[PDB]
């Protein structure tokens, strides 16, 4: 390559201080993003990203860490060109007409690039990409958004690729980021990775990707049970000392 796809981002949890977002960056280009399911700074251990662009994120109508209150503000103090909204509403009991109301009254008013809601890739009913197509509805027109926003969690690389080319075919007019993505557990997540990459590589409509999750099994296993019992810590980018694991080998 003699110039990078530049899809890479970092899914970073709150937890980690003791981890570098630049150990993950070594400046080819291939990792530009990172966000933190918040709209404060990542919490790392140098107090910068790395070099990496902060994409803010409200993945709450409100919370004590993302007080909705404050989200135009944490956008103008720390200058996001993209900022992110509900985490996963289609599994959280937010009707689309709530999530579109919430949504033109919180996130329309920032003057910058716009993600809808994260959905799930559940085809139950009410749920995953029905749930958004029903939201996109409620919005009546009057939603300000640039992408649609994807969370994969499955068995094999067959039905990952299914799902995103099912989400291009369903939304062939929408840009898409994929802010989660991971096996369950159970699987070899690096074989998953090293299929992913070269494949999301490749598709103009996919603007980033971002693995679950950008941390180390002990920091996940201490913090983040629920991933664990799902997911699994095969996914982790860090190992337990804060280098590169072999799936954080494929972000280079
Ligand atoms: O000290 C660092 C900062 O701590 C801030 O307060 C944190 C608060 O942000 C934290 O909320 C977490 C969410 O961050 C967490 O987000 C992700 C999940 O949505 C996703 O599913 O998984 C990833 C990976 O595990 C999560 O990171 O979601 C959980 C709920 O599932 C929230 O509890 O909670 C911390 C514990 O109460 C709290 O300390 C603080 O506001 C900042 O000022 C400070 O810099
Ligand atoms: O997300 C779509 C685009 O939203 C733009 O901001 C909008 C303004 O142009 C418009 O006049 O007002 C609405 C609601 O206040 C804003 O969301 C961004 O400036 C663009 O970057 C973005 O592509
Ligand atoms: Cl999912």
């Amino acid at each position: 390559s003699h110039m990078a796809s530049g899809k890479r981002g970092l899914a970073w949890p709150w937890y980690n201080s003791p981890l570098d977002p630049g150990v993950l960056n070594n400046g080819d280009g291939e990792v530009v993003a990172i966000y933190d399911w918040e709209t404060y700074a990542p919490p790392t251990s140098t107090g910068g990203t790395g070099g990496l662009g902060f994409i803010g994120m409200q993945g709450t109508m409100d919370s004590d860490s993302s007080p909705v209150a404050q989200l135009a503000t944490r956008q103008a103090q720390q200058g996001w060109a993209t900022v992110f909204s509900l985490n996963e509403p289609d599994i959280n009991g937010i009707t689309p007409a709530e999530a579109a109301s919430w949504y033109i009254e919180w996130v329309n008013p920032l003057a910058i690039k716009k993600a809808l809601p994260a959905v799930t890739s559940s085809t139950t009913s009410g749920q995953g990409l029905s749930w958004l197509s029903e939201m996109i509805s409620a919005c009546a027109g009057a939603c300000y958004f640039d992408y649609i926003n994807l969370h994969w969690y499955g068995t094999s690389f067959a039905e990952f690729q299914a799902y995103i080319e099912q989400a291009h075919n369903q939304f062939p007019s929408y840009t898409i980021v994929i802010s989660e993505f991971a096996l369950t557990n159970g699987g070899n997540q690096v074989a998953f990775f090293e299929s992913a990459f070269p494949f999301l590589d490749g598709l103009s409509y996919v603007l980033l990707y971002f693995p679950f999750v950008a941390t180390s099994p002990a920091l996940l296993q201490a913090n983040d049970p629920g991933a664990v019992t799902t997911v699994g810590t095969g996914s982790c980018l860090y190992t337990n000392a804060g280098g590169p694991s072999s799936v954080g080998n494929l972000m280079y």
